[PDB]
């Protein structure tokens, strides 16, 4: 198996598709980078645990998504073989431009390559610029912009050059933010760093979009793997490129299915790890930022809380709130005292129903 040409393969697709260590819900049940395991989350489990050779639970290494992207990339190579349209193509390139072929398999499956007849033509030839100006034309170049150019120019001049430079711009920038103290991190000013260069203020809405859209785990922390992924995924080199973002970003949240993805990751980057609730203090202050302009009892909420709640905030009763705040009357004559809503939930209206 070892025997097979080589893996800068395994780091062109990272950036282009992404590498999820834990199971992603996919449009099913998918690891790694873009590894399906079955069409049941037991049996998805069943089928990643069988492969990697342990009871995973769900989450794998690094390693072990290598292991798989490999096992990926060979049934890939025999499918290229056994069509028609792509042995003639795949034989005829180097080893950087059958990455680059695979990568489009990878992408948009055998049917989707073979569709580019006339590129996959110009590419049989070594016509370099003529292909590669020909695969831009094409509207694969507008679905993903920057991983379409990416490939294109690996086509085009039979070089890592893409990858490398975007790697090499992407560390420059990161050698900023990082910390003294530790390399694999971005410290509390690093963090601060990077909002002044955006900007923006570090406890603003905008920068809380931000750590939404980079996934990040918890606030006042960012790893190496959230930077060098989010920006990656974002399409963005510099903080000008990541800055123009931001308002696609905010018309996303006029969306309502977007917003409530958003208000739930808020009680997961705010708390504190190792706890399973968010502190009072700590929710009320995202409160004041996600359902502004949304909540129209937010104040007497929160009033409420400081005076009669005084304890923790578990995750049911944030994701909640969301639904109360877009039901609840503005004279509160709809609520159901009886209605599965939260005990605290039954207090606050109970307690907020005489002051109107
Ligand atoms: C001790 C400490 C850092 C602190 O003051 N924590 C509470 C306040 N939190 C913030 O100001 C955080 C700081 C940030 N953390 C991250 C992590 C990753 C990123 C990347 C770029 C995505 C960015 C930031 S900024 N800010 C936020 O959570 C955004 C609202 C603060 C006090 C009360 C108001 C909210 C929380």
């Amino acid at each position: 198996l070892y025997f097979q040409s080589n893996m800068n393969i395994f780091e062109m697709l990272r950036i282009d598709e992404g590498l999820r260590l834990k199971i992603y819900k996919d449009t099913y049940y998918t690891i790694g980078i873009g590894h399906l395991l079955t069409k049941s989350l037991n049996a998805a489990k069943s089928e990643l645990d069988k492969a990697i050779g342990r009871n995973t639970n769900g989450v794998i290494t690094k390693d072990e998504a290598e292991k798989l992207f490999n096992q990926d990339v060979d049934a890939a190579v025999r499918g290229i073989l056994r069509n028609a349209k792509l042995k003639p193509v795949y034989d005829s390139l180097d080893a950087v431009r059958r990455a680059a072929l695979i990568n489009m398999v990878f992408q948009m499956g055998e049917t989707g390559v073979a569709g580019f007849t006339n590129s996959l033509r110009m590419l049989q030839q070594k016509r370099w610029a003529e292909a590669a100006v020909n695969l831009a034309k094409s509207r694969w170049y507008n679905q993903t912009p920057n991983r379409t150019k990416r490939v294109i120019t690996t086509f085009a001049t039979g070089t890592w050059d893409a990858y490398k430079n975007l790697r090499k711009k992407l560390e420059q920038l990161y050698n900023r933010y990082k910390d003294p103290q530790d390399e694999n991190k971005i410290g509390i000013d690093g963090i601060q760093q990077f909002c002044d260069d955006l900007a923006l203020d570090p406890a603003s809405i905008s920068v809380l979009i931000i750590a939404w859209k980079f996934r990040a785990a918890t606030q006042c922390e960012f790893s190496k793997q959230e930077f060098m992924d989010g920006m990656t995924e974002l399409g963005c080199d510099s903080i000008e490129k990541l800055k123009a973002q931001i308002p696609k970003m905010e018309q996303e949240l006029k969306e309502p299915g977007r917003f409530k993805d958003f208000y739930q990751f808020t009680f997961n980057f705010a708390k504190n790890p190792g706890q399973k609730g968010l502190d009072l203090e700590m929710a009320i202050a995202y409160w004041n930022l996600v359902l502004n302009g949304r909540f129209k009892f937010l104040d007497l909420w929160n009033k409420f809380l400081l005076e009669h709640h005084k304890r923790s905030i578990p995750k049911d009763t944030w994701n909640l709130l969301l639904d109360f705040s877009t039901m609840i009357a503005d004279d509160m004559s709809n609520y159901d005292e009886e209605g599965a809503w939260p005990v605290l939930i039954d207090d606050f209206v109970e307690f907020a129903r005489p002051q109107i």
